[PDB]
């Protein structure tokens, strides 16, 4: 699986154990994400802090 980095223009193949891409952002500023990468478990979303998780090459 390939996932995009903070700057979508760049990416990397996920290591063993992390089969999900994620994008972290504040609900009021969806176009200004704060974190992107590979992860093993989709972080829990809250009222203001959301996480987008998917497993399609560079889907984050
Ligand atoms: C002085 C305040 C700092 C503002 C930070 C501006 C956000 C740019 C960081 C790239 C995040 C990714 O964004 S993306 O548009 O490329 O997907
Ligand atoms: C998301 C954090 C980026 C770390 C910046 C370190 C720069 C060194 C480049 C390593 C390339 C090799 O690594 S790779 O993970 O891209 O395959
Ligand atoms: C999880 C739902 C996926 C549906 C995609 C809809 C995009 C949601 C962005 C909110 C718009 C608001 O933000 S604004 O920055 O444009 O004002």
């Amino acid at each position: 699986l390939k996932c995009n980095k903070l700057v979508p223009l760049f990416y990397k193949t996920c290591p063993a154990g992390k089969n999900l891409c994620y994008k972290m952002f504040m609900v009021a500023t969806p176009k200004v994400p704060v974190k992107r990468g590979c992860i093993d478990v989709c972080p829990k979303s809250s009222l203001l802090v959301k996480y987008v998780c998917c497993n399609t090459d560079r889907c984050n």
